[PDB]
């Protein structure tokens, strides 16, 4: 029996125990507590004032924002128990703590403590006890670190650079020193994802360590966020969430980071190569990075991505180090005949379920060759179900060949479960007034692809087509013709903005159901919109908008 505090605190309440893992970004709405991960078993509970048993977090880097605003309006978990290692969470809690005087107790048991608590009815926690039921168990003390700092690190430390700087340093080295780090690591460049308006706390903290004086150190981009930038205003959003949407992107452009507004920085001339040492933010770009580019960083949640940043510094943990990639888990993946490019979020997404707290290795699928966008299209969905920052293909990523892991598992992924994951991710009616396509932000390639399926004709008028995109990628579809193709079969290519972050009335109002080839958004789509999301191959989108409906079947390779 071990019971080990994470960060210090005192808490009581009712237990909310699962065995899956939960994104607080898109799995619990800021407004309410509610769980709105219509797929995880906690859809619809309430979490605020309990005591969160889960084995730890999946998907979003935004969870860490979610839960600060939970936090600063009484409306989270009063306390967090893991049974594994966890970054998102714990890293919003440590922020809470730093910035915002608010102490959340985050608690990591063994196994099999986890289980026995998790049965329990009620917790106390305090500084030193955890207590489920009437059995109180003692919390070994926070790991303190054998952290090794340079004089750089220590002179940013002790305000050398001013406040802001320090700050920065202080969560590091705490982030450091709970993943057991003995040094940190020079990072290249940064992406910073906390400038999505998940929640009114995403712009508080943006504004407080711009206020300090926040300003990046090495050459930083920006995820996608809340606003189309330039046309939010005649689109109709409303301003009282445009205003702070707008702010929020403000907020970091004026810390230095390049206005990309995209969810897809791999896709940029500034694209980082392989053995560079990174620290990104955005769950599919961390994982697309590791896993395509072979560059290097860990899946940084929200606000420790705009630290990083700021000091250039990370721990040097995790995915850093060579021997972190080898794969922990073997996966031998069904490989039908007939495959479509709806197969590899599929897959993705799957792997994600079946893997989600290690780094896998995805077998019998190198000779059907996927592309670029296919691995992108997996790679995130990976990064809704798991909680890894990357996966390996057999004959497909550049590091597939490292060694295992002596203590690496062979699990299966059958056609079977492909039928599953197919009616599951297929929950919606055969209308649908929506095709949403970019999440993450589409690729010239895919745009190109989008307007080829099309093939000169036009939607019908009852069903809109909508693209998110980079604007980079936006302006050489405008030079090579396809974004003009694209608008005559009308098709709505918005920048900036996702479909994670996108809203109304720029996501239609008279939608009720809409189709999306995106493993990810087909999963957050109907928590986050409200609506009905089918999921299918870029035709199935396609077809549905020429025709107006979307046919309830298995595909081609499911049959
Ligand atoms: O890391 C992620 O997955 C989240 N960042 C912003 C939106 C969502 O993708
Ligand atoms: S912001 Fe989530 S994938 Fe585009």
């Amino acid at each position: 029996p071990e019971a080990r505090s994470i960060l210090a605190g005192a808490a009581e309440g009712k237990v909310i125990a699962t065995t899956e893992a939960l994104s607080f970004w898109g799995g619990v709405d800021p407004a309410t507590g509610k769980v709105i991960d219509v797929h995880h078993p906690l859809h619809g509970i309430c979490l605020t004032g309990g005591v969160l048993f889960m084995p730890t977090s999946r998907g979003a880097c935004t969870g860490s924002g979610v839960l600060l605003d939970l936090i600063l309006t009484g409306r989270a978990p009063s306390a967090l128990v893991f049974c594994e290692a966890e970054d998102v969470l714990t890293l919003g809690a440590l922020v809470a703590a730093e910035m915002f005087d608010k102490a959340l107790p985050v608690i990591r048991l063994d196994t099999e403590t986890f289980a026995r608590f998790s049965r329990a009815a009620h917790v106390r926690i305090d500084q030193n006890t955890i207590k489920a039921d009437g059995v109180s168990l003692a919390v070994a003390p926070p790991a303190t670190a054998h952290l090794d700092l340079t004089d750089d690190d220590r002179a940013m430390l002790e305000g050398r650079d001013g406040i802001a700087v320090r700050q920065a340093m202080r969560i590091i080295v705490a982030m450091a020193a709970q993943q057991g780090a003995s040094a940190l690591v020079d990072v290249t460049q940064g992406h910073i994802d906390g400038c999505i308006y998940a929640s009114p706390a995403n712009l508080t903290f943006a504004e407080k360590m711009a206020d300090m004086g926040g300003k990046v150190r090495v050459p930083s981009t920006m995820n996608a966020i809340s606003v189309d930038k330039a046309n939010w205003r005649a689109q109709g959003v409303p301003e009282d969430f445009g205003d702070p949407a707008a702010r929020l992107a403000d907020a970091y452009v004026r810390m230095g980071c390049r206005p990309t507004f995209t969810c897809s920085p791999y896709l940029l001339d500034s694209a980082p190569s392989a053995g560079e040492s990174i620290g990104w933010a955005e769950s599919n770009a961390v994982i697309f990075a590791n896993t395509v580019l072979g560059a290097r960083t860990a899946k940084h949640p929200d606000f420790l991505d705009l630290c990083i940043a700021m000091t250039g510094r990370a721990p040097l943990s995790g995915v850093y180090l060579e021997e972190n990639r080898r794969p922990q888990r073997i996966v031998d993946v069904a490989l039908p005949a007939g495959i479509d490019d709806a197969f590899w979020p599929l897959v993705g997404y799957l792997a994600g379920k079946a893997v989600p707290d290690c780094i896998p290795l995805l077998r019998g699928l190198g000779a059907a060759k996927p592309s670029r966008d296919d691995l992108k299209a997996l790679c995130a969905a990976f990064g809704t179900t798991s909680a890894s920052p990357m996966l390996h293909i057999e004959g497909a990523t550049p590091e597939a060949g490292l060694a295992p892991l002596e203590t690496a598992e062979t699990v299966t992924i059958s056609l079977e479960d492909m039928a599953a994951g197919w009616s599951l991710l297929n929950e919606g009616p055969e209308e649908v007034q929506l095709v949403a396509i970019g999440s993450p932000h589409a690729s010239l390639e895919e745009c190109r692809a989008l307007a080829a399926v099309f093939n000169g004709r036009k939607r019908h008028a009852d069903v809109a087509v909508i693209v998110t995109a980079g604007q980079q990628v936006i302006d050489a579809a405008g030079k090579d013709g396809t974004l003009q193709s694209l608008k005559d079969s009308g098709v709505q290519v918005l920048p900036d903005l996702c479909w994670c972050s996108i809203s109304e009335p720029v996501f239609p109002t008279k939608t009720r159901a809409l189709m999306t080839n995106s493993g990810k958004y087909a999963h957050y789509g109907p928590g986050l919109s409200g609506r009905a999301v089918r999921f299918g191959s870029l035709a199935d989108c396609v077809e549905s908008a020429l025709t107006g409906r979307a046919v309830s079947r298995l595909p081609v390779w499911l049959s």
